[PDB]
């Protein structure tokens, strides 16, 4: 019952476009009586063989995850012979946390941000117990099920660690979200639980800027290295900036202990970054104090 027939997927709209993939809102309505449920359908935008094998691995990863803060796998659809493989997931109605936060910023306070932050930590820790490296954590990948629950919502870049190493080396061709990447990911293409923690620090920054426009990591980092650079030079300068302990600023209104969580996630020393369990503990302690 995790096999969807393509003929019954009714396209409703395009939700998002990304890592060689696209996500659409559809209605699965096999009875053709308009009682089927609305689902999210992910497909490749250009189905090469390398992208198909990556997509199949991403599907297997998501099917292996069951957690309150991980988007639910529903099934696959490939009635177009081999190709046009599509991943069926639950549809979350409030969209990405990036959009949601931006749209409701005047009625989401810091205790609510910390609720979201803690759920993100629990999701990421579960990923780590499976030895999965997410790589692409960002508020655009975090989805809002309702006002009290968010979920990690996309796994297109997630890799499994080798059984004998604590990192995974990978250089994907294309534009990489460098303003969320740990320094050792920029210099050595090394991804680990610790670089996921660096990126989680960027997600926390994102949350506390409420997705204010000029305050995004790309905007702040390009302001710090100078908007006069272009091309590969950008990466180079970013690397230098991070190696001289250049960092994203404290967002307006962010308390010092929250910014300190951020700065501890952004340690150049990979082994000195906190664990996700410790991140959840600290966030939950602060949230309790605020109440
Ligand atoms: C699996 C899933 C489940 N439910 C939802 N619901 C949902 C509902 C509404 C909106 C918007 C649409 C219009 N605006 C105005 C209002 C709400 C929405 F965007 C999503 N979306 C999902 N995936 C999903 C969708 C879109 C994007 C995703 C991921 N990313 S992404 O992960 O980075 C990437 C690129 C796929 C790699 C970034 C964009």
């Amino acid at each position: 019952p995790t096999q969807f027939e393509e003929r019954h997927l009714k396209f409703l709209q395009q939700l998002g476009k990304g890592n060689f993939g696209s996500v659409e809102m559809c209605r699965y309505d096999p009875l053709q009586d308009n009682t089927g449920e609305v689902v999210a359908v992910k497909k490749l935008q250009h189905s090469t063989e390398e992208h198909l094998r990556d997509f199949e691995r991403e599907i297997e990863i998501l099917k292996s995850l069951q957690h309150d803060n991980i988007v639910k796998y529903k099934g696959v659809c490939y009635s177009a012979g081999r190709r046009n493989l599509k991943l069926i997931m639950e549809y979350l109605p409030y969209g990405s946390l990036r959009d949601y936060l931006q749209k409701h910023k005047e009625r989401i306070d810091h205790i609510k941000l910390l609720q979201y932050t803690s759920q993100i930590c629990k999701g990421m820790e579960y990923l780590g117990t499976k030895r999965y490296i997410h790589r692409d954590l960002a508020t655009r990948n975090i989805l809002v099920e309702n006002e009290n629950r968010v979920k990690i919502g996309d796994f297109g870049l997630t890799k499994v660690l080798p059984q004998d190493k604590e990192y995974y080396k990978v250089k994907e061709p294309g534009e990489s979200p460098i303003f969320w990447y740990a320094p050792e990911s920029l210099t050595e293409s090394k991804f680990s639980v610790a670089s996921d923690v660096w990126s989680f620090g960027v997600v926390l920054y994102e949350l506390f800027t409420y997705i204010e426009k000029s305050k995004s990591p790309p905007a702040e980092f390009m302001r710090m290295i100078g908007n006069d650079k272009q091309g590969q030079m950008i990466v180079f300068h970013l690397i230098e900036l991070l190696k001289n302990n250049g960092r994203l600023p404290r967002p307006d209104g962010c308390p010092d202990e929250i910014y300190m969580i951020m700065t501890e996630c952004w340690n150049n020393n990979v082994n000195q970054r906190p664990s996700f369990r410790d991140l959840a503990l600290r966030v939950d302690q602060i949230r309790d104090n605020m109440a």
